[PDB]
């Protein structure tokens, strides 16, 4: 299972629709809130973070921290366009098992997600 | 007890130098078997590399994976000019402690050193 975190919606959708004709389920949070809720009913196999949550009480790399504080043992990987070398080593110093940077291709969107997925529940 | 790997005597005596004047006990290396080599006859606490090293039998990051084959508690800090989000993120998931761009400021990189050398024998 596969959750994907984006405040955007066309973002939302273009991930969970690539992952999901590869044969993924897929479901989508728009915030920290949602997407705590999402895990709180029941944890997915990996998570996609979107940095820039627009209206949402933790930007990505916060939400970052608190999912792999309550669920170390779950993949998270970073999808962002507000990427830089130091935002990228914070993630991964962080937890997160890779970073994605948008705009991104498809191809490299499934091999980090069966990767991630290979490391997981 | 600092080693310092870089293929540009100018990088090696600049960082060696700022390193030197905080009370750290530095050596310099100038590709991977000169590396290797100051590793193998004393580890020392821990290894600055660069990435691009002219000459040199292997890159920083091939020289990182060996680094930390051989000696995986040893912290190995990344300085270098040719960084991106996609060569960070291979070097901090290949166990590299932090990533520092060329160019630097003074402080950044004893901040950078003293943190890696908290988590050092
Ligand atoms: F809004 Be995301 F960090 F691309
Ligand atoms: F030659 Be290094 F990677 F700045
Ligand atoms: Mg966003
Ligand atoms: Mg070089």
């Amino acid at each position: 299972d596969i959750l994907v975190v984006d405040d955007e919606v066309d973002i939302r959708d273009l991930v969970a629709g690539i992952l999901s004709d590869e044969g993924h389920e897929t479901r989508t949070a728009f915030d920290a809130d949602s997407a705590l809720a999402a895990i709180n009913d029941r944890a997915p196999r990996l998570v996609f973070l979107d940095i820039w949550l627009q209206g949402s009480r933790l930007d990505g790399l916060a939400l970052l921290d608190e999912i792999k504080k309550q669920h170390p043992e779950l993949p998270v990987v970073m999808i962002s366009g507000h990427g830089n070398i130091e935002t990228a080593v914070s993630a991964i110093r962080r937890g997160a098992y890779d970073f994605i940077e948008k705009p991104f291709k498809a191809d490299r969107l499934i091999l980090v997600a069966e990767r991630a997925l290979e490391t997981s529940k």
